[PDB]
């Protein structure tokens, strides 16, 4: 199923997934696809934090759904 992912800097990546995946699984095709580190990741979908252990279905994420990835960078 394709999902939307939109970022802080109105850039939207569209991945493919399934709802068994797990949210570090997720992370790791945004590495892949971005180059953003899954450990400066943070990952919203109807205003819950998404946890790494817990698939897409845990949420009730559906096809064509719209995460909110916001940066947490390690320094400042």
């Amino acid at each position: 199923m394709q999902i939307f992912v939109k970022t802080l800097t109105g850039k939207t990546i569209t991945l493919e997934v399934e709802p068994s995946d797990t949210i570090e699984n997720v992370k790791a095709k945004i590495q892949d696809k971005e180059g953003i580190p899954p450990d400066q990741q943070r990952l919203i979908f109807a205003g819950k934090q998404l946890e790494d252990g817990r698939t897409l279905s845990d949420y009730n994420i559906q096809k064509e759904s719209t995460l909110h990835l916001v940066l947490r960078l390690r320094g400042g």
